[PDB]
């Protein structure tokens, strides 16, 4: 299949996620100067403006690419709060809302 079409999706699906993300808690990395155990929990880092980078360096050539770094950013958050945040809710909604996005991004996918 031809690479550009496939980064225009790309490009389309990270704005439909980062619109799930209505707080934007998920838009820049978590400030680690303010979390400064984030990563003794946390081995990958994952956020929406990494992965807009990622996209642009070509290094998403399938749709599995996309969605792992989707699903880090989901599971470093579960992971990382307590269940009774605001954060780990957003976490849970984001997997809900953006899965049905990725779903059928995935299905555009697949016709090219
Ligand atoms: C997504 C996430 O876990 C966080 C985003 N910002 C945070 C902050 C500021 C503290 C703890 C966690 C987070």
């Amino acid at each position: 299949m031809q690479l550009t079409p496939f980064l225009i999706l790309l490009r389309k699906t990270l704005e439909q996620l980062q619109e799930k993300d209505t707080g934007n808690i998920f838009s820049e990395p978590v400030p680690l100067s303010e979390v400064p155990d984030y990563l003794d929990h946390i081995k990958k880092p994952m956020d929406f403006f990494t992965m807009k980078q990622n996209l642009e360096a070509y290094r998403y050539l399938n749709f599995d690419d996309f969605e792992e770094d989707f699903n880090l950013i989901v599971s470093n958050c579960l992971k990382y709060n307590a269940k009774d945040t605001i954060f780990y809710r957003a976490a849970v909604r984001l997997r809900e809302q953006g899965g049905a996005v990725l779903r059928q991004a995935r299905r555009q996918a697949e016709k090219m």
